[PDB]
C-alpha cells in the first residue's frame, strides 16, 4: 500500500479527450494545442483548498468519479505524478509551472500555502489588484522568467474586480532518438483545404517506422520516441475522415498502439513547426461542468476561512516546438538504405491530430490538431 499515480493515469486520457472534443466543437478552422497533465495538476491542487460542492465538482469536471475511487487516492496520485513529471531530468526541456495570485486584503489559511509550496512545488503570491498595471506586471514577470523569456506579457489587462488569478503554463522540446537529415527539408505545400495553401519546410525521411493504417480509425498512425521516454502519436485521418478520427480516440485504443511494436519502411514527410495554445480555462472548464469555483457561490474556505472568494481568472498557455534535431555533439552517423519496393508515402500536408505520451508514468503531456502550421 504506497502512494502511486497508476491509478489516476487513465482518467487523465479520458480528461485529455472530453477537453479536446469540446474545442474542437467550438471551431475547425483553428489549431488546437493543450496540456492534458498540466491543467489537470493545477486544478487538482486547487481542489485542496476547496469544500463541497465546489469541491466534488472540480474532480468530477476532471472526469474522475468519487464512487470507482476514494478521494484521498485521488490526491495522493497528483501528488505523485507531479514529483515524476516535475523533475524528468534527461535531455527533454520541459518547464512547466503553477502561479496563484491573491488580493492582500485577504486573510489566507496556512495548510493551504503549505501544500501548494510543499507538495504541489508551486507558487503562491500575495498582490494588489488595487494596481491593475502593476499586479499584471508581476505575474507577466513571474512567467517570463521561469520561462526565461520564452513567453512573455500573457495577461493582457487584469479586470478591476480580480481578486484571484491562477495561471498555468509549460513549454516543451524534444530531441529525437533518430533524427532527420537538416539536408532533407524543404518547403512544401500543406494543404489546409481545397482551395487554402500554406508554404512550410517538411522534414523528411526514408527508413523503418513504428507506423500502421488502422481501419477502425481510418488513419495512418505514426508513433516517435523523443530520447527522455517521451512518445509522440501522430495520426493522419483518410480523405474525410477528420471527424471519425475525432470521435473514437479513447484512452483504450492508445493503450493499445504501444503495444505495437513491430517497425515497417517507409518514406515520412513532417513539418517542421512551433504551435502554442492560449486558453480561458474559465470559460472552456466552464463548458465541462466545472463552474462553482468561479463564481459567488464558490466555497473556498480552504484558502480563506470566511471572506466570499471565487477564482476570478485562470489562464493556461502551452508551447511546443519540432524540429530535425536528434543527438547532440555530433553526426553519430546512421545507415541508410535501399528499399526492395516503393514504400508507402506519408506526408503530414494536410490537417492532422497527435498526442504526446510520458512512456514512463503513461500521462498525456499534449494534445493537438494542426489546422494550419504557420498560425503558431
Ligand atoms: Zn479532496
Ligand atoms: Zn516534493
Ligand atoms: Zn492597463
Ligand atoms: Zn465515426
Ligand atoms: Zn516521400
Amino acid at each position: 500500500d504506497h502512494p502511486t499515480f497508476n491509478k489516476i493515469t487513465p482518467n487523465l486520457a479520458e480528461f485529455a479527450f472530453s477537453l479536446y472534443r469540446q474545442l474542437a466543437h467550438q471551431s475547425n478552422s483553428t489549431n488546437i494545442f493543450f496540456s492534458p497533465v498540466s491543467i489537470a495538476t493545477a486544478f487538482a491542487m486547487l481542489s485542496l483548498g476547496t469544500k463541497g460542492d465546489t469541491h466534488d465538482e472540480i474532480l468530477e469536471g476532471l472526469n474522475f468519479n468519487l464512487t470507482e475511487i476514494p478521494e484521498a487516492q485521488i490526491h495522493e496520485g497528483f501528488q505523485e505524478l507531479l514529483h515524476t513529471l516535475n523533475q524528468p531530468d534527461s535531455q527533454l526541456q520541459l518547464t512547466t509551472g503553477n502561479g496563484l495570485f491573491l488580493s492582500e486584503g485577504l486573510k489566507l489559511v496556512d495548510k493551504f500555502l503549505e501544500d501548494v509550496k510543499k507538495l504541489y512545488h508551486s507558487e503562491a503570491f500575495t498582490v494588489n489588484f488595487g494596481d491593475t498595471e502593476e499586479a499584471k506586471k508581476q505575474i507577466n514577470d513571474y512567467v517570463e522568467k521561469g520561462t526565461q523569456g520564452k513567453i512573455v506579457d500573457l495577461v493582457k489587462e487584469l479586470d478591476r474586480d480580480t481578486v484571484f488569478a491562477l495561471v498555468n503554463y509549460i513549454f516543451f522540446k524534444g530531441k529525437w532518438e533518430r533524427p532527420f537529415e537538416v539536408k532533407d527539408t524543404e518547403e512544401e505545400d500543406f494543404h489546409v483545404d481545397q482551395v487554402t495553401t500554406v508554404k512550410v519546410p517538411m522534414m523528411k525521411r526514408l527508413g523503418m517506422f513504428n507506423i500502421q493504417h488502422c481501419k477502425k480509425l481510418s488513419s495512418w498512425v505514426l508513433l516517435m520516441k523523443y530520447l527522455g521516454n517521451a512518445t509522440a502519436i501522430f495520426f493522419l485521418p483518410d480523405e474525410g475522415k477528420l471527424q471519425h478520427l475525432e470521435n473514437e480516440l479513447t484512452h483504450d485504443i492508445i493503450t493499445k498502439f504501444l503495444e505495437n511494436e513491430d517497425r515497417r519502411s517507409a518514406s515520412l514527410h513532417l513539418p517542421k513547426l512551433s504551435i502554442t495554445g492560449t486558453y480561458d480555462l474559465k470559460s472552456v472548464l466552464g463548458q465541462l461542468g466545472i463552474t462553482k469555483v468561479f463564481s459567488n457561490g464558490a466555497d473556498l474556505s480552504g484558502v480563506t476561512e470566511e471572506a466570499p472568494l471565487k477564482l476570478s481568472k485562470a489562464v493556461h498557455k502551452a508551447v511546443l516546438t519540432i524540429d530535425e534535431k536528434g543527438t547532440e555533439a555530433a553526426g553519430a552517423m546512421f545507415l541508410e538504405a535501399i528499399p526492395m519496393s516503393i514504400p508507402p508515402e506519408v506526408k503530414f500536408n494536410k490537417p492532422f491530430v497527435f498526442l504526446m505520451i510520458d512512456q514512463n508514468t503513461k500521462s498525456p503531456l499534449f494534445m493537438g490538431k494542426v489546422v494550419n502550421p504557420t498560425q503558431k
